[PDB]
DNA sequence: AAATTTGTTTCAATTTGGAGCAAATTT
DNA sequence: AAATTTGCTCCAAATTGAAACAAATTT
């Protein structure tokens, strides 16, 4: 049979452990990892723009690779994110990536 | 000037920052490598998920359970995280 | 030459938001 | 006993969708 792949091992990230050996974490923990240091740094200042700053953070890379693999493709890339072919034009524009 | 990073760890044992965009660039590196050429379907929704959960989990630990701190810490209305944090079944 | 994708629209569907309130919980 | 947060509503603002169609492009 196949073996399970749960859904937190469909993204992944090397990582190192405390024996020099390469294994590969979730990605869901590099986000964890991002906003405890996120916090610690933070030391007192109000937020308000948490969401905004993540979703900012990850929609970039993610647009990025997958118009890569659509070879510019827009079409294919909005039907293989299964967004609209609208509101992908629109996240393309907001990140200067056109 | 980068607010989300990760820490790395290179062969000389120094640790280092690195923007949180740059994994996930990796992750999906590496989902399209394996994928050979089988159709992908839902891709955003797919990597969102992997993402709104540790946010959601973390801000929830941050504001000790208060959610409305929580959704004015992110901007999003209290209606929303609610919805959210239902979705994941958080609540 | 044919097929596909792009760059627009216009309008409908869904989601996000803001506010209001009693009931609960924390302070 | 006050103040704050919760778990609702109802609406309205905004975002997302879908479907169309010339005109540009890629096959």
């Amino acid at each position: 049979m196949f073996e399970q792949r749960v859904n937190s091992d469909v993204l992944t990230v090397s990582t190192v452990n405390s024996q020099d050996q390469v294994t590969q974490k979730p990605l869901r923990d590099s986000v964890k990892q991002a906003l405890k240091n996120y916090f610690a740094q933070l030391n007192g200042q109000d937020v308000n723009d948490l969401y905004e700053l993540v979703l900012a953070e990850v929609e970039q890379p993610l647009l990025d690779m997958v118009m890569q693999y659509t070879r510019g493709n827009q079409t294919r890339a909005a039907l293989m994110m299964g967004i609209n072919r609208g509101t992908l034009r629109k996240k393309l524009k907001k990140y200067g990536m056109n």
